């Protein structure tokens, strides 16, 4: 189980930058962001080869412990056994997720969060650096 | 409270770097490192003006809830209203804390932790960057 962090106090428009090492055998990794582990405005799950997906990013929310509806993205600029950085911002309508190679996507802010206080990583992604601006 | 991180898995010899903004009217700040809130291999408390102390670094350990024997350092390379980075490693003998302006000191490793898995920050210090390498 990966890094867990709380009291992040990330505000709208502020950039959370996460750089890590994608494992060479990577099947999947997760970045979870929200208020706490039961209230996620972003479950960010790149799947290299996992649960029937190949090279697909699956996103979801979690509200009071209840998962929302999964959203599958159109791009996948990740490779196993490489360094990757992700950059996340939000406003009360959307999260914006910036990816390697100039790709980005928006995911609705379904919880209407005004602060992100919680982050957790899991799976085949070793975090090397977290920055808050 | 400030940032809390767990599952850091910082192994002997590896470097934890923490860069933050010291408040312009800062009185003190704290970085706590260890296993959990009751088991700290390093409580690192720069006091600008707190507890009757001026420009003093106060260090201690905490083992099973018990504060150890407090140690104070001789140098204080911190300024209110500035950016400061501290870099921490450990081996079985000591933690080595590297401060701004090239000062460093050692603090005895009083716990038998295989790794540092927990960090907590508090006080007049806004973390901007945490790196594990
Ligand atoms: O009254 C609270 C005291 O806080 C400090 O002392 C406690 O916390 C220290 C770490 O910052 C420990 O080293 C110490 O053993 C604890 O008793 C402060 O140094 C004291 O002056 C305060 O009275």
């Amino acid at each position: 189980c990966g890094l867990v962090a709380s009291n992040l106090n990330l505000k709208p428009g502020e950039c959370l930058r996460v750089r890590g090492e994608v494992a060479p055998d990577a099947k999947s990794f997760v970045l979870n962001l929200g208020k706490d582990s039961n209230n996620l405005c972003l479950h960010f799950n790149p799947r290299f080869n996992a649960h029937g997906d190949a090279n697909t990013i699956v996103c979801n929310s979690k509200d009071g412990g209840a998962w929302g509806t999964e959203q599958r993205e159109a791009v996948f600029p990740f490779q196993p056994g490489s360094v990757a950085e992700v950059c996340i911002t939000f406003d009360q309508a959307n999260l914006t997720v910036k990816l390697p190679d100039g790709y980005e996507f928006k995911f609705p802010n379904r919880l209407n969060l005004e602060a992100i206080n919680y982050m957790a990583a899991d799976g085949d992604f070793k975090i090397k650096c977290v920055a808050f601006d």
